[PDB]
């Protein structure tokens, strides 16, 4: 499974090196975005328990947020900042970099591990 591939070989991109955010490049792109930059991605995500999914392709469009401004979970602010234009990466994320012990009830259970596929389409400035 894609999660498994991440857990065994994936790159630890956390500062603390605690394996809370792991990354596999699936496609190499072609500069990575700065804090405050406007980011454009396609993503799919899911809970480790296999009980919930979500995809940008549902909106049939890109997901957009401002990098590093805590508008998304910490894993994204860290993860997307490591990506180049064109890149597709998988991220496997422990709760400490997502919704923690409190979770986001009932959407995200307590202590949930998450997985995302992210394609970095572009990124503009403030
Ligand atoms: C916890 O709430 C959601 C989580 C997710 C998707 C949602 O809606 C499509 C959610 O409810 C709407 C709130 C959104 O504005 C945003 O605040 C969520 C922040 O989400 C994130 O930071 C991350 C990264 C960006 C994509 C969304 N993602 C999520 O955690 C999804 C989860 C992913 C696991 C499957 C369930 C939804």
């Amino acid at each position: 499974g894609a999660p498994a591939t991440v857990t065994e070989q994936g790159e630890d991109i956390t500062s603390k090196k605690d394996r809370g955010v792991l990354k596999i490049v699936k496609r190499v792109g072609n500069e990575t975005p700065m804090i405050g930059d406007k980011v454009y991605v396609h993503y799919k995500g899911k809970l480790s328990n296999g009980k919930k999914f979500d995809s940008s392709h549902d909106r049939n469009e890109p997901f957009v947020f401002s990098l590093g401004k805590g508008q998304v979970i910490k894993a994204w602010d860290i993860g997307v900042a490591t990506m180049k234009k064109g890149e597709i990466a998988h991220l496997l994320i422990k709760p400490e970099y997502a919704y923690g012990s409190a979770g986001s009830l009932p959407k995200i259970p307590s202590n949930a591990t998450l997985f995302f596929e992210i394609e970095l389409l572009d990124f503009k400035g403030e």
